[PDB]
């Protein structure tokens, strides 16, 4: 077994907080906020050896990212942002922080009960989104 194990497993979103605003900070347009932010995802975590994949599945997108804590990768974010992220596991916090045209946005996946809370920060403005098993 792996710490990251508490995180394996298929979540559904129940709730979101202040997610159009973060994304407004992110500099999303209109259109792509309004569908994205109708998404209700499912996250589906899983871990091979060092190689850790989350996908996000839901009606506006389906993404995938593949990493190695600690290894920068390049991402396309579900905007069509071009980013270089890093992940890294802090404190038993999954830390992803994602950089592109001299701006940074940090997102955090924790367990909290029975749930996996991620966290997005942008500036001053945080979304709050909640999943729990599906
Ligand atoms: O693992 C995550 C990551 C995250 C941040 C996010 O989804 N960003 C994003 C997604 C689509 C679009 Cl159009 C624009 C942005 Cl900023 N929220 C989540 O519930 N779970």
């Amino acid at each position: 077994s792996h710490m990251c194990d508490a995180f394996v497993g298929t979540w559904k979103l129940v709730s979101s907080e202040n997610f159009d605003d973060y994304m407004k900070e992110v500099g999303v347009g209109f259109a792509t906020r309004k569908v994205a932010g109708m998404a209700k995802p499912n996250m589906i975590i899983s871990v091979n050896g060092d190689v850790i994949t989350i996908k996000s599945e839901s009606t506006f997108k389906n993404t995938e990212i593949s990493f190695i804590l600690g290894q920068e990768f390049d991402e396309v974010t579900a905007d069509d942002r071009k980013v270089k992220s890093t992940i890294t596991l802090d404190g038993g916090v999954l830390v992803h922080v994602q950089k592109w045209d001299g701006k940074s946005t940090t997102i955090k996946r924790k367990r909290e009960d029975d749930k996996l809370v991620v966290e997005c920060v942008m500036k001053g403005v945080t979304s709050t989104r909640v999943y729990e098993r599906a």
